[PDB]
């Protein structure tokens, strides 16, 4: 039930840049959603193993969280905002592919995605 490498968080032949809004990203987004109670199952990785969810990789084939997301704001890996909100929604997406609905890990997802589009309505100019 083997776990894949995580995703990179650098790429050296990967343009980087800093823009105003992946600066929020990181210090209102990120870091407020990672204090939810409701954070820590997306704080880092799947662990298939750990969790015995053998089929999870199985499932799914475009892994991310909150961890790899957080390193690659750290890193200005991201071209523009667009492109890490793209990180967060495959998070979400991926837990409502994996799991079913009213599964608690969806309600906690759920709660997660809702807080974050409230955060992405208004960013910096
Ligand atoms: C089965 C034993 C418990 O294992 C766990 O704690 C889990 C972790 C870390 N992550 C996931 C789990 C899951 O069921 N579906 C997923 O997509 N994920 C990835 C986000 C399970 C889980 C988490 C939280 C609740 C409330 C229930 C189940």
């Amino acid at each position: 039930s083997m776990n894949p490498p995580p995703p990179e968080t650098s790429n050296p032949n990967k343009p980087k840049r800093q823009t105003n809004q992946l600066q929020y990203l990181l210090r209102v987004v990120l870091k407020t959603l990672w204090k939810h109670q409701f954070a820590w199952p997306f704080q880092q990785p799947v662990d298939a193993v750990k969790l015995n969810l053998p089929d999870y990789y199985k499932i799914i084939k475009t892994p991310m969280d909150m961890g790899t997301i957080k390193k690659r704001l750290e890193n200005n890996y991201y071209w523009n905002a667009q492109e890490c909100i793209q990180d967060f929604n495959t998070m979400f997406t991926n837990c409502y592919i994996y799991n079913k609905p009213g599964d608690d890990i969806v309600l906690m997802a759920e709660a997660l995605e809702k807080l974050f589009l409230q955060k992405i309505n208004e960013l910096p100019t």
